């Protein structure tokens, strides 16, 4: 027996979808297609009734994202078996609308996209996923090729915002009318209103997450709301476009010269930077077993729309149960991935003699410090400050003109070069659950590798904190000496400098990890950055800089003032 196996066929479907039961979806939907006069009645019928149940169930707080994707696995697997019958008997089945989704050119991270997409499919909307590093050309060409009502763009890094504005300007040059939805971690409501919208006659809507998205595609794609929604979006996008537009960013900029005279104050003659126990470039690798203990699960829960900090989240009266099951699954997969060695985290680390020179860091070939093998550039905050200094990462390395011997470190790690293969496999068998799982887990593994390696550097490779012994909780709170800023973050926005790290460490040749034109890393599950030992070194944002630094930086980088303005776009204190 089973009780639910004694219910109506289209009732067992609703049950299997909601509960995510896969075992009987095959030999249960084939029976429902017989009752129906055509293949599209099962999809448009019981198959969607259940998803409609998942939808309100979800909206009430009795169901969460992790479970929802599990329902999709049953649906998408029901369609898969029922697609040979549909096409071989025509009819494209009624849908709520079509959409072309893709990760901007140059970018590579797509976890958030995969989520937005799956959720939309759970609302019958049809989604065509072009993947990542997709050229604006194929994007607009695909949307036309298969008549799409909406185009969705994703972007993780700053350089993506440029390619986005590009897509909008092209949609205008080509006459597109359909709405443009821009989302991602790099996308904000202010940028969409101040830099994206105005370049397109059609609607342009920014949407935080994958839940309020189905709500936008709903009103924006309807008839009784479509018009009112755009007008509201426009007005608002103006009260903000003119909000930021003028009423000038109160916080008077400063001469790059004055900033430099306010550089971090420190008596270097009295201080002696720890000497690295080791110098050189080392190919590193850690097992999943060693890295699990360094994993910070909080961001992992965020990724699945489960609010709460680990481990307290496991006891939450609302999502604790589901967080537990999601946690158990992740660990189940790690056990397999580790035992089979199907996913292998790897990286490279390096320490070099170094000294500051202006706002940059010279890196020497050896301890004689006679030959400079490379330069780390870095930018300086260009804002008036009282009580504080105009920070520049270089400031934390001993000045060349101090005679003090200092150093600088670099690293590049990835959760595994197999991330993509693995994702594709699940992608094949229409398993969105662990397709997302494996990538989210590869990401945790990468960040875990960065925490582990930073510890090894502090305790061994660099060796200034050999006796240091912190708990994972203690590591996450960064209650240790030194920092590891990563190109792209606030204190070092210029993404191009990742080239410096890749040159010093010869990353690609050593690990396989790659770099794109937009300077995104591959695999997606990968991290890279620097290492500073100074006990006074901390994170901060370079924020908005002026024309003077853009030019000085241009000279130093050997780039046009034009090229550097594109790369520091989000940090420019003036207009483009
Ligand atoms: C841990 C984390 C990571 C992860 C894993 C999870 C992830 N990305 O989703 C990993 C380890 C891969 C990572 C690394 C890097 N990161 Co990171 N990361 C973070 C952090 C702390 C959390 C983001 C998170 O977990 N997102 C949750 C996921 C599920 O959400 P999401 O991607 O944003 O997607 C949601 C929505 O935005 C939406 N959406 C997504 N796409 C679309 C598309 C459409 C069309 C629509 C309608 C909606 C929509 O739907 C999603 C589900 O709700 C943030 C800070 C922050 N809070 O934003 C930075 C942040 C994204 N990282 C940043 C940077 C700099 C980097 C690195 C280059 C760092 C380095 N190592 O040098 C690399 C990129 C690696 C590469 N391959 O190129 C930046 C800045 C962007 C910039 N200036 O380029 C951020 C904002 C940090 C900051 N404060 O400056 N990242
Ligand atoms: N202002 C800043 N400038 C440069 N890098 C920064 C920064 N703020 C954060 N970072 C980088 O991002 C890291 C924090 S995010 C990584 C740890 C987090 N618990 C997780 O698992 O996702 C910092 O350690 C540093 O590597």
């Amino acid at each position: 027996q089973a009780e639910w196996r004694s219910w109506e066929v289209n009732k067992r479907l609703e049950y299997s979808l909601v509960k995510g039961i896969t075992e009987f979806i095959e030999q249960d939907t084939e029976e429902a297609r017989q009752q129906a006069t055509r293949p599209c009645e099962v999809i448009e019928g019981p198959l969607m009734d259940g998803m409609n149940v998942v939808g309100d169930l979800f909206g009430e707080g009795k169901m969460f994202l992790p479970q929802v994707v599990k329902s999709a696995r049953v649906m998408k697997q029901a369609v898969a078996y029922l697609e040979p019958f549909i096409e071989a008997s025509k009819e494209q089945c009624k849908t709520n609308g079509k959409m072309v989704i893709a990760t901007v050119k140059g970018d590579v991270h797509d976890i958030g996209k995969n989520i937005v997409g799956v959720v939309l499919q759970c609302n019958n909307y049809e989604i065509v996923d072009l993947g990542v590093m997709v050229p604006a050309e194929k994007i607009l060409r695909t949307a036309k090729e298969v008549n799409a009502d909406l185009i969705g763009l994703s972007g993780l890094i700053t350089p993506s915002l440029d390619e986005m504005v590009n897509v909008a300007k092209e949609m205008e040059r080509q006459g597109f009318t359909i709405p443009l939805l821009i989302g991602g971690a790099t996308t904000s409501k202010a940028h969409t209103a101040v830099k994206i919208e105005q370049n397109y006659s059609g609607p342009t809507v920014y949407v935080q997450n994958a839940s309020r998205t189905v709500g936008v595609v709903a009103a924006l794609l309807s008839d009784t709301q479509r018009d009112d929604f755009v007008a509201r979006t426009r007005k608002e996008y103006e009260t903000v476009r003119i909000q930021h537009g003028r009423k000038k960013p109160r916080t008077p900029p400063v001469t790059l010269e004055a900033a430099r005279d306010n550089d971090f104050a420190f008596d270097w003659q009295a201080y002696t930077p720890p000497v690295a126990h080791r110098l050189g470039v080392q190919e590193v690798e850690a097992s999943i077993e060693t890295l699990r203990n360094y994993i910070d699960w909080t961001p992992f829960f965020m990724t699945w729309s489960l609010a709460g900090k680990y481990p307290r989240i496991l006891e939450d009266e609302v999502v604790g149960v589901e967080a537990q099951r999601l946690f158990k699954d992740a660990n189940d997969m790690l056990d397999k991935l580790s035992a089979e060695k199907t996913l292998n985290p790897r990286g490279v680390v390096g320490l070099f003699p170094a000294n500051r020179v202006g706002d940059d860091i010279e890196i020497y070939r050896d301890e004689t410090r006679t030959h400079v093998i490379n330069v780390s550039h870095h930018l300086r905050q260009q804002t008036e400050k009282t009580g504080f200094a105009n920070y520049c990462l270089a400031d934390f390395v001993a000045p060349k003109l101090s005679g003090k011997a200092d150093y600088i470190g670099a690293f590049a790690v990835t959760g595994g070069l197999e991330e993509d293969a693995l994702a594709d496999a699940f992608e094949a068998q229409h398993d969105d659950y662990n397709k997302i799982m494996v990538k989210a887990l590869a990401d945790r593994l990468a960040e875990a590798f960065a925490e582990y390696l930073h510890e090894r550097v502090r305790k061994v490779y660099w060796g200034y904190a050999p006796n240091e012994n912190l708990s994972n909780e203690e590591l996450i709170r960064e209650n240790y000496q030194g920092i590891r800023p990563a190109p792209g973050y606030p204190a070092c926005p210029e993404h191009t400098e990742k080239a410096t790290i890749w040159e010093l460490l010869e990353v690609e040749k050593h690990t396989g990890m790659k770099l794109t034109e937009s300077f995104a890393m591959w695999p997606g599950a990968s991290v890279s950055g620097w290492y500073f030992s100074h006990p006074d070194s901390k994170y901060y944002a370079v924020a908005q800089i002026q024309r003077d630094q853009v030019e000085d930086y241009a000279r130093r980088k050997g780039m046009s003032v034009t090229e550097v303005e594109r790369w520091l776009a989000p940090n420019l204190g003036y207009d483009a």
